[PDB]
C-alpha cells in the first residue's frame, strides 16, 4: 500500500521525553473554583466550544473563558496536556486555569486575556512590515510547538490572535492538535477547507508538522496577493483541483507516485493536466505594495505538494523575507 513517512525533524521528541509528556489519558486535571471567574459576555461559538470574556474576581484580571461543548473526553484531555506542555513558550496562548462549568457540566479553559484587533481592520491595513513582523511570530509559536512534538492541525486567521494596538500575537485553538508520533496514522478530517495540504485531499494518513506549514501558505498566499481564499475550492475534491491549476498537475503525480498514495477515481474526470504557474501571475496594481521576491521565494517553499520538501518553521525564520523584520 502506501509507502510510510516520517517528519524530517523532530521526530524523536516524544521518545526523548517521558511517557506521561505525551500521554494525555492517564493526565489527571487538578479542577480549580468556577466561582472565581464572572462571565462578562460572549466572544464567540464554535463547532467545540463557546468563548467568553470574563474577570477572575480573586486578582480583578480580565481573562478569557473557553466553556467546551460535549464531545469525547480524549478530545479534551488532548487539548489540555498540549496546553500545559506548551505553557510558557513564544506567543503560545496562556492557559491560567480548567474549571467545571456549572450549566454545562464539561471542562471550562482559562486563559490569559486577548484583545483582538478588529479581523476586517487587520486584513484590509497591515502593512508589508506588519505582515512580516506577525508572520515571523507564528513560526515562533509553530516551531516551539513542533519542538515539543506537537502539531497544531488548524492554522489560519480565527486561530491566531492579533492585538495590533500592543504588537502582540497569540496561536490559539490547540482543540484539533496532536502529538507527531513517527509512524502514527492520523485522522485527514483537520484543518478548515482552503487551509488543507495536499496529503490531507489524497487520504494521505502519515503526515506531521510540514501539514502547518501548508495551511501557514495558504494564510500567507491569502493575504499578500488579497486574494481570500487563495485556494478556492467548492468541496474537498475541487480544493485539490484548485491547488493543481497554481502547482501544476506534473507535480502532483510525481507527489503520490512518490508515496504510493492512489487519487480518488473520483479525480479522473476533474482534475485534468495544468502547468505549474509562476508566483508573479497573481501580481496586480492591488497587491503589488505586499508583494516582493522574497515574498514569492518563500510562498514557493511552503506551498509545495511534497509535505517531506516544505520549509520547516526553523529554517522558514532565516527566509530573506524576515529579513527587514526587527530582531
Ligand atoms: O477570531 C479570532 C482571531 C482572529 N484573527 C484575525 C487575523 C489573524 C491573523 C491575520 C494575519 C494573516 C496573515 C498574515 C499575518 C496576519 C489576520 Cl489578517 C487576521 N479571535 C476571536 C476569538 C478568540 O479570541 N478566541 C480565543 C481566545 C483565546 C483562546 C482561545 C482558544 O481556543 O484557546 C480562543
Amino acid at each position: 500500500g502506501p509507502v510510510p513517512s516520517r517528519a524530517r525533524v523532530y521526530t524523536d521528541v516524544n521518545t526523548h521525553r517521558p511517557s506521561e509528556y505525551w500521554d494525555y489519558e492517564s493526565h489527571v486535571v487538578e479542577w480549580g473554583n468556577q466561582d472565581d471567574y464572572q462571565l462578562v459576555r460572549k466572544l464567540g461559538r464554535g463547532k467545540y466550544s463557546e468563548v467568553f470574556e470574563a474577570i477572575n474576581i480573586t486578582n480583578n484580571e480580565k481573562v478569557v473563558v473557553k466553556i467546551l461543548k460535549p464531545v469525547a473526553a480524549a478530545k479534551i484531555k488532548r487539548e489540555i496536556k498540549i496546553l500545559e506542555n506548551l505553557r510558557g513558550g513564544p506567543n503560545i496562548i496562556t492557559l491560567a486555569d480548567i474549571v467545571k462549568d456549572p450549566v454545562s457540566r464539561t471542562p471550562a479553559l482559562v486563559f490569559e486575556h486577548v484583545n483582538n484587533t478588529d479581523f476586517k481592520q487587520l486584513y484590509q491595513t497591515l502593512t508589508d512590515y506588519d505582515i512580516r513582523f506577525y508572520m515571523y511570530e507564528i513560526l515562533k509559536a509553530l516551531d516551539y510547538c513542533h519542538s515539543m512534538g506537537i502539531m497544531h492541525r488548524d492554522v489560519k486567521p480565527h486561530n491566531v490572535m492579533i492585538d495590533h494596538e500592543h504588537r502582540k500575537l497569540r496561536l490559539i485553538d490547540w482543540g484539533l492538535a496532536e502529538f507527531y508520533h513517527p509512524g502514527q496514522e492520523y485522522n485527514v478530517r483537520v484543518a478548515s477547507r482552503y487551509f488543507k495540504g495536499p496529503e490531507l485531499l489524497v487520504d494521505y494518513q502519515m503526515y506531521d508538522y510540514s501539514l502547518d506549514m501548508w495551511s501557514l501558505g495558504c494564510m500567507l498566499a491569502s493575504m499578500i496577493f488579497r486574494k481570500e481564499p487563495f485556494f478556492h475550492g467548492h468541496d474537498n475534491y475541487d480544493q485539490l483541483v484548485r491547488i493543481a491549476k497554481v502547482l501544476g498537475t506534473e507535480d502532483l503525480y510525481d507527489y503520490i507516485d512518490k508515496y504510493n498514495i492512489e487519487l480518488d477515481p473520483r479525480f479522473n474526470d476533474i482534475l485534468g493536466r495544468h502547468s505549474r504557474k509562476r508566483w508573479e501571475r497573481f501580481v496586480h496594481s492591488e497587491n503589488q505594495h505586499l508583494v516582493s521576491p522574497e515574498a514569492l521565494d518563500f510562498l514557493d517553499k511552503l506551498l509545495r505538494y511534497d509535505h517531506q520538501s516544505r520549509l520547516t518553521a526553523r529554517e522558514a525564520m532565516e527566509h530573506p523575507y524576515f529579513y527587514t523584520v526587527v530582531k
